């Protein structure tokens, strides 16, 4: 896999984003975890924790799996970085995220994120509180 640039246009919530890429306007939704919807508990705090990583973000990238880079709904999957830290990494390190949507293929960065779940959930952070 490798990193892509992009630029953030507009935080959305915990696991979606308005960024350009390739020059173009697309909703992201980042590959293997769910937040919160902004009305469930810990919604707001996902969505705050996201838009403060992008919008502090120097430099935002797009990191595409081996599958498919959009979804039904148009929007791109993919890993999303800030200043070369996993945001769907950081968002499942803090109990903001669970590991979810694992499809064969985009599946690469899995393990990763399962060990940041399980030390969130030994820390009983946020949603595993
Ligand atoms: C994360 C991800 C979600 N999706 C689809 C599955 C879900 O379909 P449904 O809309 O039919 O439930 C939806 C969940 O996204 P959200 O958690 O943003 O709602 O997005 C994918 O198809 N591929 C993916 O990698
Ligand atoms: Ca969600």
């Amino acid at each position: 896999l490798h990193k892509e640039p992009a630029t953030l246009i507009k935080a959305i919530d915990g696991d979606t984003v308005k960024l350009m890429y390739k020059g173009q306007p697309m909703t992201f939704r980042l590959l293997l975890v769910d937040t919160p919807e902004f009305n469930e508990k810990y919604g707001p705090e996902a969505s705050a924790f996201t838009k403060k990583m992008e919008e502090n973000a120097k430099k935002i990238e797009v990191e595409f799996d081996k599958g498919q880079r959009t979804d039904k709904y148009g929007r791109g999957l993919a890993y999303i970085y800030a200043d070369g830290k996993m945001v769907n990494e950081a968002l499942v390190r803090q109990g903001l995220a669970k590991v979810a949507y694992v499809y064969k293929g985009n599946n690469t960065h899995e393990q990763l994120l399962r060990k940041a779940e399980a030390q969130a959930k030994k820390e009983k952070l946020n949603i595993w509180s």
